[PDB]
Formats: C-alpha cells, sequence, structure tokens
C-alpha cells in the first residue's frame, strides 16, 4: 500500500500511500507489459469492462521495476516471467509523454493464452494492435494510457 516518490529523473525523493488523497501519478512509478504471441497479436485482457495491457500496476516501495513486473504478472496472469521469454520494451517520463506514470514496458512472448485470475479480468482475446487501436478510437472502454503504449511501443 506504500509507494515511492520520484522526481523528474525517476529518482527516490520520498515515499506516500496509495490511498493518500494527495497522491499524484506523475510523481510514482509503474509497470506495463504486453503478452504477444508469434502471429503478432497481444492479449489485452478486460479490466472489469475496459480494455488494459496484458499486465499492469504500480511499483511497490523499495521494489525494483522487475520485481514489480514478476509480481503483477504472477498475480493477474498467473504467469511465471523467468518461465518465458521477455524484455524490457520502452521507459517513459509522464513529462516528456501523456502517459499517467513513470514506467517500465515489457513485452512477454507466448502463445499460449493465460489462465488469468478472475478477479480483475472477465475475459480476454489476441488482437492486432491495428483492431485494438480502432475499438478505442471507437469510444470502447480501455485504460487512459493503453492507446499511447500500443502506438508508441508498436509502430
Amino acid at each position: 500500500e506504500r509507494l515511492d516518490l520520484v522526481n523528474e529523473r525517476d529518482e527516490v525523493v520520498g515515499q506516500i500511500l496509495r490511498t493518500d488523497p494527495a497522491l499524484r501519478w506523475e510523481r510514482v512509478r509503474v509497470v506495463n507489459a504486453f503478452l504477444r504471441n508469434s502471429q503478432g497479436q497481444l492479449w489485452i485482457p478486460r479490466r472489469p469492462n475496459a480494455l488494459d495491457v496484458s499486465v499492469g500496476g504500480a511499483v511497490q516501495s523499495g521494489e525494483t521495476y522487475e520485481e514489480a513486473f514478476r509480481r503483477e504478472a504472477r498475480e493477474e496472469l498467473n504467469v511465471e516471467i523467468d518461465a518465458l521469454s521477455w524484455r524490457p520494451l520502452a521507459s517513459f517520463s509522464p513529462f516528456q509523454t501523456t502517459l499517467s506514470s513513470f514506467m517500465c514496458v515489457y513485452e512477454l512472448r507466448s502463445d499460449a493464452t493465460p489462465i488469468f485470475n478472475p478477479n480483475d479480468i472477465s475475459g480476454g482475446e489476441w488482437l492486432t494492435p491495428e483492431h485494438l487501436l480502432a475499438r478505442i478510437a471507437a469510444g470502447e472502454a480501455a485504460k487512459g494510457d493503453l492507446a499511447e503504449l500500443v502506438r508508441r511501443c508498436y509502430r
């Protein structure tokens, strides 16, 4: 429930409670990841009726980006990142883009559909970035940074 506070250089300068009313997302770190198969499709869950990244969540105080990634992947998708191929896709700053927080975006490789945790995900589907962006453009519900992450990370 506690998060690290970071400056413009993504350097830790303090801590804050996740539920603190003074919380500012541009002052904290999150992780986001996309699961992509050999068909070039991304597994997009519905989180729960809005489209979202395959795996995503805030980095806990004292935690590194990779550790947060491993944690969210297992709690949301029941996936062990160490059991699959993955890599840092990109890193972004909230002041250099229109993304909400400082973040590291990863890409997980797998052709298997995840045995996701139903508590936060109602279902998911393999979608091409083109079709996904089209739905967002149409007005279908989606996390605020999903479209930008897809565009910045994939062409």
